[PDB]
């Protein structure tokens, strides 16, 4: 009788998320270990957005991540937690790769807009 | 030195929970038992958006919920995990409670406007 959009709820509902993940790992299911360093993350929001980890989880507390620099990985998942991407152009070929290999369709469409400008 | 925003970002990634969710629970680690019926659900999207939810599961695969009904548990967790409320009178005290007793501040907002309406 009376429907209701409420346009802030998704970007509310992952700042929350991004909340629960730099307090501490709040709620967190998966510690992923990319070098020395540890990031605690949601294997659920991992999933959505990258077809490699939908992939992986589909097919267990921690995943060692071999082949991503712990600063490429950072701005990886503060992206896939804020909408925000960062990109150094210090490290940049190695963000594309990253990109590519966890098949973020949005973080590889910036990448080409990058070298489109490069 | 280049910094990118993705507008889209947010909504994408709660359709795509959502889709984890309707598509038999994937990625799912609760499932809510309200009367007869099962909701798989992600603690972590629970806590995002119910104060009640974010300190039950902070302070277990199934919850038992014994005071709101399978119709008007169904609207809330659609609105949780698509950011739509569909509000239906016949059954909007009951919403309104349920709304009050999770802490789900945007469906307690929406109420507060249908009562002026009524």
């Amino acid at each position: 009788s009376y429907t209701y959009q409420v346009s802030k709820h998704s970007a509310e509902m992952l700042h929350n998320l991004n909340g629960q993940r730099k307090d501490g790992g709040r709620f967190c299911d998966v510690i992923l270990r990319v070098g020395e360093e540890s990031f605690p993350a949601h294997k659920a929001v991992l999933a959505a957005c990258s077809e490699y980890f939908e992939s992986v989880f589909s097919c267990g507390k921690e995943l060692e991540m071999h082949t991503i620099s712990p600063k490429v990985f950072r701005d990886i998942l503060d992206f896939a937690y804020t909408s925000k991407i960062v990109v150094r152009l210090e490290c940049f070929p190695e963000l594309m790769t990253a990109a590519k290999f966890l098949l973020m369709r949005s973080v590889i469409e910036i990448c080409q807009e990058v070298i489109k400008q490069s």
